[PDB]
């Protein structure tokens, strides 16, 4: 009915952000990895760029981890289905 | 008679209402759910993240509660049949 | 005589109404029912939703009382004989 | 007599409804189906999608049992013998 | 009598919504495959770009099944049949 | 007697859906022409577009079948005659 | 008789209204309330937000007055009764 | 009923907003955070830094009051109670 | 009916989409011819400037392949096809 | 009857759509004029910029054919009739 | 609604800029300061460097009025609240 | 009936606007303010700082008239009277 | 006789019709009261809402006469004595 | 009789009619009044906004003439004696 | 309605040019300005220094035209109002 | 009947976009004339910025014709009326 | 005998009719009333409003001619002594 | 008899159809013309604009043909009488 | 209908595209007349400073063309008409 | 929803700007480290080259507290998440 | 749309380089040319005086070349059409 | 969508970083060759001139080791990829 387009329409717009959420990380993951090689000296942004991510303890790395930065597409689509 | 399909009618009406509200349910999970990842930062969140539902007391995280996500769509037949 | 089939022609319509009464009550139900858990936020729909029913004097709430609910249907035939 | 065309009238009536309550199911089918597939996310939907009919306790669905949606309408005329 | 155009109606609606959903589904196929092309970057576009569609499992890709595409509308009308 | 008037009710009210269900399809007729041109890029729409109508099997396209489309109206009265 | 079910179709119309009243009343009660959260600067907002409501004269508050906005539901069955 | 899902369309409208305020005031938070750090110089900025939020009097001050921060979000939804 | 503007208004989006990526594609070929013109001393740049363009694999050159620069444009309505 | 006004309401939103598009096909117009003129760079815009619009197989591009545009808004009203 | 986040948007924003007035205002004391001390020559930097400011009237200086300098930011979110 | 909660959506709606003119108005005053004291040289800004408001002949100045900014939401309501 | 029932008869339908107008007075009734209450801003729904029926000159609000709308239905039976 | 209940049926029909339009011209009167303050610029706004309402000839302006508007609603009863 | 604030969001921004042309032609001022100062030596940058504007002829000068200066921001909200 | 308040919901829907018409019309008309003022350089700014305006051929430019700006809102009601 | 109650059966059901073609005239009045207020646009519906009627020739307009609406039901009387 | 009031309610239907289908075209006599001054730029809006109807042929235009729009109202009574 | 507005939306943003357009054409113009006079050394820079610009073909001078830099701006709108 | 993305774009820049002030901060620790080589001769130099960062009191002195500058970075992610 | 100024943007900054770097060739060439003058002795001057560019191999000689150092500028354009 | 261009941004600026910083190195690179020519004297500078780049630990010497130099620029589309 009209309840069925309502679905399609959250559906899209939600996994529309996941999308965005992602390529974000991916944009911020340009960011990172380009700092460390950028500057060197500092060890903070390379000690930055590598680490794991848990999600609200640790600062998402996307080069660190590489499973992290896929993760997140292919779990958006899975947060779709949660 | 009449009346019969005047109960056809209601239920269908009413049902369609139920899963309405659980597909709603099923559109705030997405939320919920994304921004807890999205936004490590603030702990809140993730609260509402988990938690149980009390009907009237709890704000119902679907994602927290994944008995409660489901429960409703079946449930609410179950509250047609009540 | 022709006077029988009067009384079978005024207990059936009359039957007839109080299934439909019934029925509506059942519709309602489901209403009230869906109401409050839909908006656990404000009690009253809760409080309404859980009450007796005196006939004047109170709001029938289907959910609330299963009795009542099931009472009017067989409790409408009883009616007949009264 | 006046009394055949009674039943003639009863019968037309009541077949009337019973292709009804059929037809509704046949709408109702229409949409259920369509969420499974629309919503896949949630498997309750799918759950409520294929399931068997009890007449209290199951919650119909059309397209799961495929002799229940026939069912209804041939059945009907049949409970017309009833 | 009433009864026949509301088959009519429902079916409208119902196969109203059909087109949407697809449409939906063919407005989320320029997205995905947008997507893949504009970010090379990153594979798991490209991965989500390229699957089956199971019902429940898959996340269905537009472009990825040219058949999954097209066979939502054809089959959304013999989804009217069932 | 009373008896003629009643074919006439019937006949009328009969008549009335016929035109409705046509004029129904008038609608989808509308619809489904508009679809194709609007969306070019999908070709079910078009193939839907143009097809036979078997009264069961097929899908009617009212524009595809210019005959089909006119064939219910005049055909309704004939159906009347059946 | 067919009278009687009038009054319950009215009855739960009315009822329906009263609800979707005292709801809207609710859904504005959550706006005024963010409303004066939101924006402390204008005391005005904070101003509507304290209120009592005379039902001409004044601009209910929900959240002003908790009374109001419970008062409306329970009322509105007491208004059935009148 | 229909009115069901409208409880549901504006809580949950309502609720996103209540998120979108807090985490916008998260937003402020960080900024809010940073400019002390930044600018040692200005005391004023650590004035503001630290305090108390009062509704209309006080700016609120994320990192000052964990409390508030956190306050709002968890308060919201309680706001969605009231 | 709603749904067709529904379909022009993705497309027209869409296909917005398409243009600007494609136009951005213009910008940086003009970017990318510059440099090589430019500092012809790092070859790279020119070995940049001339290669082909794997959607995953290569970095597309606008100006080392013409045909993909055209490409993208017409391909994208096309994609639109798609 | 009730029908009728049912034909008028069709055809009056089935219009509706119709100028929609067309506007919309418009509004595009002035956008695909825009870019060629804008970008000269860029011979594909222009390209795109005349062409003819089959409806399938083509991109229509509203300037390159005038009779195109124009075909479209009064062709509605006779696909109105069809 | 969407209107609370307005007020958050709009206050966020005006807020940022009173900050970036009186930051700027903060860097403009660090130039007059340094000024005076730097060329004790010319008088005029010192008289410059100590006065009141009015608004109009006075050239603000910084240094010279700790009050007025500390004042902007403080005043500012009281602006905030005019 | 149903014109009651029409009366409720178009109030609700138009109260709506009110608030956000109102706002909107808050948030212009926020600049008004803003920018006499930012740019003390220009004394015009300074006088349109400070007027009245006539609604057709002046320009608003919130901050010039406090009454006339906290006017128009209070105003709002009692213009909704009328 | 056969003219005794025929007294009964015309009673009953005709006591029927009163107990109807009556509760039509009812349903008004409630439509009444709800509306003063809804819609607060027109008072002349409130010089509706209270007043005296006269029976030609005056629009009877039931519930501004708890005596009138009482007593229809009491009266309605003297009238049948009449 | 019957008959009665028909003019009763009408009469509230008809009378619900009024009240819609008179609550329609309510709702207007919201929106005319706040144009013109919401737009000083325009006269015109304020021009609509006071006049006399002939019924053909004029266009109603409710803020206007407080009379129009309180007019129609107790009119119309009158309307109803008509 | 949306309408309204439609005005407020136009006529907000449109302000916010003018004031913003205004101002950018007080920056232009103090240039000009100085320029005579600092460089006596040219005649004509004093030239340009004094000096009527007519709109387009005229380069205007802020500082030959003390109106001139004045009169855009004043004249700016006079051409909101044209 | 229902009839009567759909003219009312239809005019008062037409007289919306009339007015949004109108105030677009008033928004371009900021526009226009700023940009005259603001660049003198190209006459033809100034040159769009006064002219006629035919519906058809013309560009109508509110400053220049005062006529027409108003004319259309005043025309627009005039225009209900056709 | 007999045949004296078949006159008052005959003039009664007779009657019966008059009253309810003159009242549902009333119902016309209703509506015809109505629809020039509520339409001033259209002249032709005040053209249908006043008028006289001819029997045949004429559309009654009982608005437009108070003699003839309550001449219906005085006349019917006359009509049953004719 | 029975029968007149059969003719009245079917006159009465169907006038009623007429009106509404005129007013619809009046509803539409707005659309259309609002069009064609809102879009110059599309002369097939004008085109569509000005042009007699031939009912089957042409697409009515109201505002084109003002003999059409009114002949409408008045010929449906005279559709009446055939 | 809302459909209008969103030309107007269309046309006001198209037309504010191409005056941006030309002014950044004007804008071009002035700094291509600049660097001529500034340098004259390079004669290419004056060559390029006089031509004429076919769309794709040329490059744009806007000195060297009057017509062509004038064209554009009023060209714009017969591009809106086109 | 859109609320998601904007968490990360808020925190997307956030994070940059801490980055930025760390890095600035390295750069600073770059030239005080140099500064107190360069110049032994004043050692206040070094006397700022080695100091604690109290953030207030302190000025921060890059190379003198390892910790301090790193601390920095890492912090500012914590400062995020504060 | 807002893409159109995007490739004005893009263009005329690209342009911009263009000049830029033709100019800055420009430069070179007065140095390198008064080198060869200024040092008759060192031939290699004059050997770099004189020579072709490869853009990779060569050292770009302006004075050697003059088609190479005319041609970047006339080229640039042309390689913003590639 | 939206989507789509925003990763196009991104890339473009990130991209545009890369080459910057390459390029940076690739200016360093021609300061460090110098240097060691041009002072044979200080072997250090030598020293640096050649040595490999650890991203950490080393100073990059761009004329040492070609392939960082070169890697760099490749490296950083890849990085692009990362």
């Amino acid at each position: 009915s009209v309840t069925v387009p309502n679905d399609d329409w959250t559906l899209s717009s939600l996994s529309e952000t996941f999308d965005d959420g992602t390529q974000t990380l991916q944009g911020e993951l340009t960011l990172a990895l380009d700092k460390l090689a950028k500057n060197p000296s500092n060890p903070q942004l390379l000690a930055e760029y590598q680490s794991k991510l848990s999600e609200y303890t640790l600062y998402r790395n996307a080069q660190s981890n590489t499973v992290k930065v896929i993760k997140d597409v292919d779990a958006a689509i899975i947060q779709n289905f949660r």
